[PDB]
């Protein structure tokens, strides 16, 4: 649980950096990198819910088990 | 053109807090999937938004 | 088992027309929308082998375990 | 562009394959480690095409301007997709 708080803090902090970033000019490609490593820390918290929804969701949904594997086949 | 920008990353950096919130008092967690992929096209979003705002005049600026 | 021959065969028909598409040099947007076809109907098919060897665990054992741990790499 | 060409042949040939392990009933985590193995071989074709695609828009770009932000329609797909 709190390690999904820690992991979207360090996400937040990284949206104020990349705030003071566009606040100095600086470089649209520097942005744009920042940003998708944003991108990327939210979508490694959603895999990790949804991996821990899976582990416990085998053993017991309705057909909402299917949008876990879905998404666990396609990030695959 | 900038504060377009930092007011969309504001937004999105509070639904992190509201997240957070939601963790916190243990939610259903379909929810809290909904709202962080959210918070990713809204990151998505601004990320589209600088690439197309410089590429019409521009050197290099890339990514993956 | 024999459900899944016809998403399959539609698959390689999809794949030998991307083929002839990238052959008329037709447009890119129209290639990678088709290819994104073939990469979901491949998915769909591993979804569905997935998903009913979860149910077949169910009613009848470390299979459900490993097939946990599959989804996971 | 025969680079592409030899790829989806791959993929092809083992989704036969694949199909005639359906026709052993070759069970089935065996069948979704080739079926895992054909989606990453025409996802990485994808990621190719649309990085070659890219730079094709950047560097040899239209002659109208404002057909040429179909580098706006390029970006939203190497986007959300």
């Amino acid at each position: 649980n709190s390690k999904y708080i820690t992991a979207l803090k360090r996400s937040e902090g990284q949206l104020r950096g990349i705030q003071k970033m566009i606040e100095g000019d600086r470089d649209c490609a520097d942005i744009v990198t920042q940003l998708t490593a944003v991108r990327s820390s939210v979508e490694r918290v959603i895999e990790m819910i949804i991996t821990e929804n899976l582990t416990e969701c085998i053993n017991q949904d309705d057909s909402e088990a299917q949008k876990e594997r879905l998404e666990k086949a396609i990030r695959y």
